């Protein structure tokens, strides 16, 4: 069967800490008024909840409300849990209240406002700089919450809220979030497909805090290489096809065989050999401006197939790429 895994850091900040600060399912939610607060428009509806800015009435001031739908009712306890335990964190969104929706029956937690710059305009006019800068933020909260003893299991440009004008950056969406404890599998269906860590794609349930760090690398590849989704399967197999189109399959059979995993056989006619491409390949005249050899370093250590190789996100402030950002 599969060889065991455990992370490289944070191993016993569960087992250090009591009972109540993981055991979620036991929390008890101290209800707030529903009345407080005034919805002014609907942001966005996902597959498990809908999302809608607001007012806060007794001081005046926006708000961001998350209604959840009876399908993710079940496992609000953990988002709750882990959104408390996280509180005051840097650059995790701040969870305001929490109040029973008067209509869906359902929790609806209520954060703090960001006022969003256009993700467009962001993608588009970030400088090599405001890169480095937005990437050590994402990176602080990171190592907050992975020190925390949790993982967030879903990063990827539309759970990063940024107000460019403040140079305001939080992380958002713990509702796919989970606790760490070492040995324990988890479910491999979770984050979104082009920046799931080849550790869901092969099916290795017994996975840490470094998924969060492959998810953190095809985000960069994406910016710096202007090539958005940078790993673009079709599906979740085609998905690790075309990392190994990248990466090749040599190191990936390396990892495979270093934790026992067989691959399904459905990859059998798909996979095929291919080389590892040098990150050169995929620089041109219209991202040279974001490239460096520090950049390309820096990606090379998250992007590995091996999830105990890859950089923690302490490690990973320490990198030269963030030499040039004003600490
Ligand atoms: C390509 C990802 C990336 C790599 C390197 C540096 C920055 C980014 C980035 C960009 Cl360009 C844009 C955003 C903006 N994402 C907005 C997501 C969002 N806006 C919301 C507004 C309302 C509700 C939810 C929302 N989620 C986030 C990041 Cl990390």
């Amino acid at each position: 069967g599969p060889v065991p895994s455990r992370a490289r850091v944070y191993t016993d900040v569960n087992t250090h800490r009591p009972s109540e600060y993981w055991d979620y399912e036991s929390h008890v939610v101290e209800w707030g008024n529903q009345d407080d607060y005034q919805l002014v428009r609907k942001l966005g509806r996902g597959k498990y909840s809908e999302v809608f800015e607001a007012i806060n009435i007794t001081n005046n001031e926006k708000v961001v409300v998350k209604i959840l739908k009876p399908v993710a009712a079940a496992k609000i306890k953990r988002e709750i849990k882990i959104l408390e335990n996280l509180r005051g964190g840097p650059n995790i969104i701040t969870l305001a209240d929490i109040v029973k929706d008067p209509v869906s029956r359902t929790p609806a937690l209520v954060f703090e406002h960001v006022n969003n710059t256009d993700f467009k305009q962001l993608y588009q006019t970030l400088t090599d700089y405001d890169i480095r800068f937005y990437m050590y933020e994402i990176l602080k909260a990171l190592d907050y919450c992975h020190s925390m003893g949790i993982m967030h299991r879903d990063v990827k440009p539309h759970n990063v809220m940024i107000d460019h004008e403040h140079r305001k950056l939080r992380l958002i969406d713990w509702g796919l979030a989970e606790f760490y404890h070492p040995g324990q599998e988890y479910n491999v269906r979770v984050a979104s497909r082009y920046f799931k860590g080849p550790e869901l794609l092969v099916d290795y349930q017994m996975y840490d805090y470094s998924l969060d760090m492959w998810s953190l690398g095809c985000m960069l590849a994406s910016m710096i290489f202007r090539k958005e989704p940078f790993f673009h399967g079709h599906d979740n197999y085609d998905q690790l096809v075309r990392i190994a189109k990248v990466l090749g399959t040599e190191d990936l059979y390396d990892y495979i065989d270093k934790y026992n995993i067989e691959l399904d056989p459905r990859f059998n006619d798909i996979l095929g050999r291919h080389s590892r491409k040098r990150w050169e390949r995929f620089v041109h005249s219209e991202n040279q401006h974001l490239v460096s050899p520090e950049a390309l370093d820096f990606l090379d250590k998250l992007l590995r197939y091996d999830h105990q190789s890859r950089l923690t996100a302490r490690e990973a402030m320490e990198h030269p790429y963030f030499y040039t950002v004003v600490k």
